[PDB]
């Protein structure tokens, strides 16, 4: 009969455990694909503001501030 | 019996969090276009200000301010 309650709290816990984390796997790729949204857009504001100063002054005198 | 009650309030307490996380969710990325909106427009007054009194000096001149 210990065996009988065993299964039942077994059944009954594995019921939960499944159902949370199968649901909270779901919010976990939503902050990827979000924290990923961030990444790449952040960097492109880095690189194209670096572009745009990098020929103002131009890949030719560049060289020459720290020697 | 007390698997019921484990039943109900799982399903209770499941209803909630994934009802607040998904709207949370909708407020985590209108934060994140909003920062992005900043970054890259005053990244546009940095450059701007940068490559107007850059060519004020000239490319030619400004390699002689630090020799």
């Amino acid at each position: 009969l210990k065996a009988q309650a065993l299964a039942i709290e077994t059944e009954a816990e594995l019921q939960r455990v499944q159902k949370v984390r199968e649901l909270e796997l779901v919010y976990a790729r939503a902050q990827l694909e979000l924290e990923v949204s961030k990444a790449q857009q952040l960097a492109e504001v880095e690189v194209k503001k670096f572009k745009q100063m990098t020929e103002a002054i131009g890949p030719s005198t560049i060289r020459d501030l720290a020697v």
